[PDB]
């Protein structure tokens, strides 16, 4: 039950093509360039692994560390 100024209120008429770019720039910062494989990766170690095995083992960074 949170609302929002009134949509006539808004003054957004000077808003230019490239503006816009701004919001793209955004999406991309937030996402990053490339993502979501290293964190498939980490997932996977964290909680699949404990999940899969177990049907307490865990594994530790490589190593001498190398």
């Amino acid at each position: 039950q949170i609302t929002y100024g009134p949509i006539e209120t808004v003054d957004n008429e000077e808003l230019t093509e490239a503006d816009m770019l701004s919001f793209i720039s955004a999406a991309v910062n937030s996402t990053g360039l490339i993502g979501y494989n290293i964190k498939s990766f980490d997932d996977l170690m964290d909680n699949g692994i404990p999940q899969i095995v177990k049907q307490d083992v865990n594994i530790e960074r490589p190593q001498i560390n190398l």
